[PDB]
């Protein structure tokens, strides 16, 4: 069991962060396509939700993990209150740990791009 402060996860910039579980059934694809945002230079951090920890691990290993951070059941984070959250959902937070966007279900080429890329952006100009 781990708890983090808020600035370990962003780093005073803004962040992604994917609350997801190997029994979602848009999450596979979804993991696929983070590992190709990760590779971009977007920072994610991830958290496995009402899951079995060792599917977690081995579902990380087979199809990789783009999380800089990696939080499972049991973990906590200080200074961030996300209020009623769950599975599927993906949080952009920016540098000063504010929350600027929530997304509820599957994150796809689309939902980045028209919706979630230029708050990314607008908030990586902010903080640098």
């Amino acid at each position: 069991m781990q708890f983090y402060q808020a600035d370990v996860l962003t780093q005073g910039k803004p962040v992604l962060l994917n609350v997801w579980a190997t029994w979602c059934p848009t999450c596979r694809a979804e993991h696929q396509y983070l590992n190709q945002l990760s590779a971009q230079g977007i920072r994610v951090v991830g958290m496995n939700y009402k899951d079995d920890r060792q599917k977690a691990i081995s579902w990380l290993k087979e199809l990789g993990n783009p999380y800089a951070l990696s939080l499972f059941d049991g973990d906590g984070m200080l200074g961030l209150d996300l209020g009623v959250y769950g599975a599927p959902e993906t949080f952009l937070i920016d540098g000063n740990g504010i929350i600027r966007y929530r997304h509820a279900g599957d994150l796809n080429p689309r939902v980045w791009e028209e919706e979630i890329k230029p708050l990314w952006e607008k908030y990586s100009k902010e903080a640098a």
